[PDB]
């Protein structure tokens, strides 16, 4: 490989100065589930979207998790320290100005933990039904981060109130942090998509 080739991904080639978009699938998805969805939303924005690289017998992720599911810590630094690389290599690449990021369960937390590790890095983030059980240490962001949450209040995955507590700590870094409820589950309802398309309008 070479170093922002770090992943396998999709690419589309936007114009300079223009947000970088990354866009993280979730568990069992790949490159082409959120691709077309984003260069849809950001319509010059430079868009890129890795397969990750871990696969769960079949099912692809960005990074494990033990059997019965507990995250494995060390391959989410790995993973976190990897992301980060591989979205500054591209930022060069292409002298791409913002970075957006949106991600989707799997994909959300690979992108929160980034949030926390690199509170410096993102301008504006969208984490679809996040899940992180941990208690992040807190540095400080940059005062234009925008952070958006997205989530269900029945879903089984995502118990709400750790939902409710990542929404403080990300709070807690600086910029501003929306949360978008609906009842229901893991699933994204078209409610979601119209949140997220009025809060990367700001973006272009």
């Amino acid at each position: 490989p070479m170093t922002k080739d770090s992943y396998f991904h999709k690419s589309r080639a936007g114009v300079a100065g223009a947000p970088l978009f990354v866009l993280l699938h979730g568990t069992g998805g790949d490159e082409n589930q959120f691709f077309d969805f984003g260069a849809r939303l950001l319509p010059q924005a430079t868009i890129l979207s890795p397969v990750g690289d871990v696969s769960e017998h079949g099912a692809a992720r960005f990074f494990r998790r033990t059997g019965e599911g507990v995250y494995d810590m060390v391959d989410l630094e790995r993973a976190t320290g990897k992301m980060a690389d591989f979205i500054k290599a591209n930022r060069e690449h292409y002298q791409a100005g913002p970075v957006i990021g949106l991600g989707f369960s799997n994909g959300a937390n690979i992108l929160a933990n980034v949030l926390i590790e690199q509170p410096e890095l993102f301008d504006a983030a969208v984490l679809m039904h996040p899940l992180i059980p941990f208690e992040p240490k807190i540095s400080p962001a940059k005062p234009t981060r925008r952070v958006l949450i997205t989530a269900g209040e029945r879903d089984p995955i995502c118990p709400v109130q750790l939902t409710k507590a990542l929404e403080e700590s990300l709070k807690a870094q600086g910029g501003t942090v929306e949360t978008v409820w609906h009842p229901g589950g893991h699933e994204i309802r078209s409610g979601e998509i119209d949140a997220v398309r009025g809060f990367l309008a700001a973006y272009g």
